[PDB]
């Protein structure tokens, strides 16, 4: 029983956190950045890097539970609107609405980039009555998500407190959707009528928001920065608060106790080498800030004894590891206990979709406003504007741009569906699985890829040094999107049949 409009936020507050704890507790890295090649552990999980995923797999399992669980919990927010609430303003009522409507579309939207057919659902008591229910097209999946968008885009305010939802979040998301579709399954060509809708949304957020990018690209992964006016819309985690408040990734990502104040941590992940190539050689602020590399100085990790240096030859992960509780934590940084939120969208994201959206169906694009927000991006890296831009061009900039932010996989889905021929060639040439012993700088600070000879300092260069995976597979069409659990298959067989319409109601 809701009796004012703070009463009712805190009853949306865990669709920020509580609602995406079963995703952002694990499956988040392997799915959104391993399977990218972000980066490569032999021992965890590497089958998602290497396309040998089985329907077993816990990460299924867990990121399909954590992606319907916002779903569901963004229905009962909608109900209780419905139904509990008794002084409460229709501002506020509408508000809720929107932040739930824009939840669910986030999770359909990084669903349908997963499994592509997923079950839609706006009743919760249809699930509980039987559960047993078919599968929706992509394309029914695609109009749910916009539905929930247009609704969030009416009805969010352009401010909002620090830490929520506004209409510029929902409509950047909106923007990456008609994106997303218009070249989806339709025959190597984007749909122009699509492109002017996503060209319309990122424009009015790019020229007409009044937000801008970070000038450090660094701060934004700092917990001092949290909900900076680049953080259009992030996972809210509460360090101090319960379980399923928290962001567990940390030990999980963090190589060794000396980038965590002596908090436990046990990471293998290293940034994979095609990963390190991606980043041009001036473009060492993102490099340093997503992954640690032989030689590179952070002033902010080990504040107390002077900064930190990298001092191995691997490429541990940085990107979401804040140092130790001391570094600018204000104490917070624990066991499984990270104090940084969970980017969904970046402002950053929006300029580059933007940029994508106007270069269209050409194979270049030269002037106009798209490419001035690619050229913001590369300006924000403090490397070269570039004068005319390709869509290898914006692969690139966009890997480099979200190295460890668990997104890069989903646009790599994307483009798969608009350029599959190219993108599966794309994927059996980034080495995949491939990794090294040794990664060194030479004096104008080139990396170098290779391993040390028996006395471990003589080093030895090139791909003849490199450790081959066990099996190198010939990525194909059917491997790119990922089967269904197969606990969620057996009390559900229709995830084994076709996809069927669903009955819209609106
Ligand atoms: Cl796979
Ligand atoms: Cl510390
Ligand atoms: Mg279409
Ligand atoms: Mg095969």
């Amino acid at each position: 029983f809701y009796t004012s409009d703070e009463a009712l936020e805190a009853a949306t507050a865990p669709l920020y956190n509580r609602a995406w704890f079963d995703y952002n507790q694990r499956s988040i890295v392997p799915i959104g950045s391993g399977r990218a090649n972000d980066m490569y552990s032999p021992w965890n999980y590497p089958q998602f890097v290497t396309f040998q995923v089985t329907a077993l797999d816990e990460n299924l399992s867990g990121a399909w539970s954590g992606f319907y669980s916002v779903v569901t919990m963004a229905n009962s927010v909608i109900n209780a609107v419905e139904t509990q609430t008794q002084s409460v303003s229709e501002a506020a009522k509408t508000k809720a609405i929107a932040e739930a409507r824009l939840m669910r579309a986030c999770a359909y939207f990084y669903m349908l980039r997963i499994w592509g057919p997923v079950i839609l659902i706006e009743d919760n008591q249809k699930l509980v009555d039987n559960p047993v229910r078919p599968l929706n097209r992509e394309e029914d999946v695609f109009q749910f998500i916009i539905n929930d968008l247009n609704y969030a885009v009416d009805n969010l305010s352009e401010q909002s407190d620090k830490g929520r939802a506004t209409s510029w979040a929902a409509k950047g998301i909106l923007a990456k959707v008609y994106l997303a579709r218009s070249g989806w399954n339709n025959g190597g060509t984007r749909d122009e009528g699509d492109l002017e809708l996503a060209r319309q949304y990122a424009s009015d957020v790019c020229e007409n928001s009044g937000l801008d990018l970070m000038t450090n690209y660094e701060d934004l992964f700092k917990y001092k920065n949290n909900n900076n006016q680049e953080s259009l819309l992030a996972m809210q985690w509460v360090p101090l608060g319960e379980w399923y408040e928290c962001n567990t990734l940390l030990s999980d990502l963090a190589f060794s106790t000396e980038v965590t104040g002596g908090v436990n941590c046990w990471s293998s992940y290293n940034g994979s080498i095609d990963m390190l190539q991606q980043y041009e050689l001036a473009d060492t602020l993102r490099r340093n800030a997503t992954f640690f590399t032989k030689g590179s100085y952070y002033s902010y990790i080990c504040i107390k004894d002077g900064g930190y240096t990298y001092k191995g030859t691997a490429s541990p992960i940085k990107k979401g590891v804040p140092g130790g509780p001391d570094d600018d934590n204000d104490g917070k940084v624990k066991q499984m206990n990270s104090p940084l939120n969970t980017y969904i969208l970046r402002l950053a994201d929006v300029y580059l979709t933007y940029a994508e959206a106007c270069l269209g169906n050409n194979s270049t694009l030269s002037d106009g406003r798209g490419l001035y927000f690619f050229n913001r991006v590369r300006e924000r890296a403090k490397i070269n504007k570039k004068s005319s831009i390709t869509l290898d061009d914006i692969i690139r900039e966009r890997r480099v741009e979200f190295g460890m932010e668990y997104s890069n996989w989903y646009d790599m889905v994307t483009w798969f569906r608009y350029l599959p021929d190219k993108m599966l060639n794309y994927f059996n040439n980034q080495w995949r699985g491939y990794r090294t012993d040794a990664i060194i700088k030479d004096e104008d600070g080139k990396l170098h890829f290779g391993k040390y000879d028996t006395d471990g300092t003589t080093f030895l260069e090139g791909p003849e040094y490199y450790t081959a995976p066990e099996f190198t597979i010939n990525i194909e069409a059917e491997d790119i999107f990922l089967p269904y659990p197969e606990s969620d298959v057996i009390q559900n067989p229709l995830l084994n049949e076709p996809p069927v319409p669903y009955t819209f109601n609106e």
